[PDB]
């Protein structure tokens, strides 16, 4: 030991600290940051680029002779030596003429790109980026693209497609893939979906993401993309549509989820084995699960003018606005007409609210289940309540945030909302044919105290979607307005007033041919929770269930008065099977909720015959 | 100074406060109490009694010479020594033989009665009371009570009518009054008037109590009067109704009271002067204030079995149901067609539930204004929630213990009520003619639910009230119900739906003989606050404002519906000029706003005759 000290001073002419070199063979150039080599497999370039001792570095190869693409024993590049570390800088020093290790890779064949993905550098990623790393070199998994995501790391993942778009192209080697196709995890479904990624990007046999994420039994991934649009009953590598993928498992959530979004059940394989088929093999559960789906010529109904009148009412509620869609579609294909195409007057409060606006903007159905999934998870993220950023400029977005209201008027609409600017609490009909103007009874105005009213005429879809959309039990303060759920939050009734209204201002204008009787009222009710004992904050929040309660009387009020004049009210909405709450954004429950739907469309089913064969009459 | 404590010692022959006791001359035998008499106007037997010495006072007749039946310098006996004392056994032991005192009676005529009257000394006036005391004395003021009651003794008068109801009916000799007119204070009338003393009570001249409260300008007692069924307008002394005796003054606070509790205004004296012309006469206030300046054979019409159908339908709210009373009045006063035999179905909802019911047991209606201002300070006496011992019990005593609701059907009658013993919140509609048997859709059971719940059938008057009324942001938990504010709060909408649901019960039953068409629909609500801007817990409970509206749109969703039908829908209540709230107690308020009310009906002379018109046409 003594001799090994006395060189170790003799190279020290050229403290505990150095002693730890001992607990082994460094050199003079090389301990010296504590072109020559190691013992181990090393080189002393790497250690003062790994050490993030920057200086150090313009000391070595500037002042020195030490050349800098050097290669260790042991695979390692003299770039992907500081990935290690968290210099960041001596990759830029080292992006230079006459250095060539940023392709030279031999790890196990990981590109510094790819060694920065397996750790969770992202910065240095960055770096590399500016510096033109070529992530068009394949690796062992595949380009480093697919290796960010094979070990989950965000950031890493989220930088590489920042610097480059081109990157939602690349195929994995082994089985052409997409990046999304190998690689599974929640958020990150999302984080590369959301920035314009297809997902029907096919592969080398024929298997779509989500098939991918059902047979490895991440319901997570399913949802994500049926969301953002995959296309259930895609066919793939044997034919098996991902209906036939699920029912290989035991998973009935994702059975009915891809049902819901629109798998058939007889649709057989490239060996003819049919889903259904698969059910009555594996439980007696699933057979009992899929029997979901004759004049059917649409005899004399089109957009046009003639002689009655359809409305529509589709309460607000949260999330669970979705229910009312599902209705609206099975309604929709039960008579193939296109809901927008098929009702003369449109109402709704807060959910109902931002479809009816949409379904006046010829806005598609199961697009807009999609939109509310999609923006679930943007908006209720908050503890009660939320701060509308999100939600107004989803609504700006979605729906444009120069477009004003009366610019469509296909069928005529209303949005419930609850002007709160007032001690009285009035409510605004947010329409767009004109106005009714009548009669002549200004109950609180024209006698003095106060004349400050506003009432912006009709402008401004976004903001109407807002004013309305939001349950402000739930939301904030909102400006002038809150929900059309502090007063009305169930059009049926109050629309059938409007209806009168502007009938009576039509004629008594002398216009006189006002589109007569409404034939037909079909109020669509975002579900109802099932009926709990209360044998009893329980005592004073009871006030607002009531407040918005829409499925009590104010059912009975409409229909009884529809008999009156001669309607034929219809409501639907289905008793689910859970209390299903405003702001529920685990979309497992939702998609139960909307199977609840589909069961209850099922077990009814001859109302629906029904309904469109009066929509449809002369 | 020597001679008098020498005679002081020879007296002590014949310890410390004799001193100051000579210092006015006291003796032997009249200071041996602290048969004589005295230089100020005493006696010693008098000092024996008013000093409470009672031994002594068997120590002064039976053993020394001492005659009872004494009378002092002043006109005083030994009685009415006493009483100025607290001694009340002492007059006992001088209720013996040789003694009749209790009608000896000189200061300037005031009876042992009137003394113990005017000072107070309730026991005394009982010790007399029970020892035959005779009454019938005339003294300064009248009577021995009108003598209690000049000075506004409460002890003393309610001890007199305990031991003698007949006090109650006693007239006052210079004029001729019940204890009410020449005996004023606020709570002394109602401490009379809960006794069962009667307002018809004349005067010499004629004159009602609530003349002599006029004319002196008690307004207090004006109040407590017209509160306990006094009638403004008797015609009384020179046929100047208590309304002329108002307008000679400038009291406008009591002017609108007696306009409100119904004085009229054509009403001359014996010298044909109008009360109106009195007005123009003294003010321009008054000249403004009061003035109202004709088919009346009661063509065709009274409450048999015929064609249509009436429909009343009384909102809840708060003590405020007066106005709603004051409303029906003058519609009542304008056909004089008693409520009860005018409609043929009545809602009614909080206030208007008790209302209804009352209405329906064929309770008059300014007998209701009375029970509710007798009520209110009954109830109300808590801080914000009442245990609701008041009104359950004011309920069972003003409907009956065991008056079952099915005893009358006299008029169809309906309240409202919110069933809180189940998480739907579902809405009960008290009933009393059978129940309709709904188009047989149970959409909340049938999947198996629940069944431990129960529909108590028709029964129970006084129980239905309060399950109805109780407005539990201010009363209490009240069994299984809440208001019926929490839900309709306006039953207009569910009334009509109700009668509509019986009228096809009716008919599917194979009856044909439907009541009718409803031919009119009359909603009276608790009046409107004034419009109140709102630049901004006031945002938790604008909430509350919300779910209890009558006034909002069920208002135009009803008169939209019934112009639908045919119906003519006739919305009544004032713009009050203030925020009335529920728990109002204040009686000048609550007079204000029925003039507020009167006000209303003076503007809207046509709809009230349009109304009655239509309530007695073929």
């Amino acid at each position: 030991l003594v001799n090994f000290q006395q060189f170790s001073s003799q190279l020290p002419p050229f403290v505990e600290v150095l002693q730890h070199l001992s607990d082994p063979s460094w050199t003079v150039t090389h301990l010296a940051v504590e072109s020559t080599e190691n013992e181990e497999g090393c080189t002393p370039l790497h250690l003062a680029c790994r050490k993030g001792d920057s200086e150090i570095l313009v000391e070595l190869v500037q002042y020195c002779h030490a050349q800098m693409d050097v290669t260790d024993n042991k695979g390692e590049t003299a770039f992907h030596y500081a990935v290690q570390g968290d210099n960041s800088q001596v990759l830029q020093l080292l992006g230079k003429n006459a250095s060539a290790g940023l392709n030279q890779v031999n790890k196990q064949g990981l590109t510094p790109l790819h060694l920065a993905c397996q750790m969770g550098k992202q910065e240095m990623v960055r770096v590399l980026l500016l510096c033109n790393a070529r992530c068009n070199v394949m690796g062992p998994s595949g380009f480093p693209i697919h290796t960010a995501m094979k070990f989950s790391q965000k950031g890493c993942a989220e930088m590489i497609i920042s610097m480059d778009s081109s990157q939602i192209h690349s195929k994995d080697p082994r089985y052409g893939a997409s990046p999304l196709h190998w690689a599974k995890n929640a958020e990150m479904a999302r984080m590369l979906l959301k920035r314009g990624c297809d997902v029907d990007s096919t592969s080398a046999a024929g298997n779509t993401a989500l098939h991918v994420a059902v047979m490895r039994n991440r319901f997570d991934c399913v949802m994500v993309l049926l969301t953002y649009g995959a296309n259930a009953g895609t066919p793939g590598e044997h034919g098996n549509t991902p209906l036939h993928l699920a029912i290989s498992k035991d998973n009935m959530e994702m059975i009915k989820a891809l049902i819901v979004f629109g798998a058939e059940v007889d649709t057989p394989n490239d060996f003819g084995e049919t889903p259904a088929f698969m059910a009555s093999k594996i439980s007696k559960q699933l057979q009992d699960l899929m029997p979901i789906s004759p004049a059917f010529i649409l005899s004399s109904m089109r957009d046009e003018k003639r002689i009655h009148d359809h409305l529509l009412c589709l309460d607000g509620g949260g999330v669970k606005g979705l229910v009312i869609i599902q209705l609206l579609i099975a309604i929709e294909k039960a008579s193939g007409v296109a809901t927008k195409d098929l009702f003369d007057w449109v109402a709704g409060t807060s959910t109902g609210g931002i479809l009816a606006l949409a379904i006046l903007h010829s806005k598609s159905m199961a697009y807009m289940r999609g939109v509310y999934f999609r923006m679930k998870d943007e908006v209720f993220r908050g503890s009660r309540p939320y701060e509308s950023g999100p939600l107004e400029e989803f609504l700006k977005r979605e729906f444009g945030e120069h477009t004003k209201m009366t610019d469509v008027k296909k069928p005529k609409v209303m949005l419930t909302g609850t002007l709160s600017d007032r001690q009285p609490a009035e409510l605004h009909l947010f329409r767009n044919y004109d106005a009714p103007e009548v009669i002549r009874e200004p109950r609180f105005n024209q006698n003095i105290n106060l004349k400050p009213p506003t009432q912006p005429a009709d402008q401004l879809v976004w903001r109407a979607a807002r004013s309305s959309g939001a349950a402000p039990t739930y939301f904030r303060p909102n400006g002038r307005f809150l929900d059309g759920g502090l007063l009305a939050n169930n059009p049926t009734l109050d629309a059938m007033t409007e209806i009168h209204e502007y009938n009576q201002d039509m004629i008594r204008k002398g216009q006189g041919n006002k589109v007569k009787k409404l034939s037909i009222v079909v109020s669509l009710g975002t579900g109802r929770s099932p009926q709990v004992p209360v044998t009893c904050k329980e005592l004073g929040k009871m006030v607002v269930d009531c407040c918005t309660d829409p499925d009590g009387r104010a059912v009975d009020r409409a229909r009884a008065w529809s008999e009156m004049v001669g309607i034929q009210y219809f409501r639907l909405n289905p008793q689910l099977g859970s209390d299903i709450m405003l702001d529920e954004v685990n979309d497992a429950v939702l998609v139960n909720a909307l199977w609840e739907t589909e069961v209850y469309i099922y077990e009814h089913r001859e109302e629906f015959q029904k309904l469109v064969q009066m929509l449809l009459s002369p």
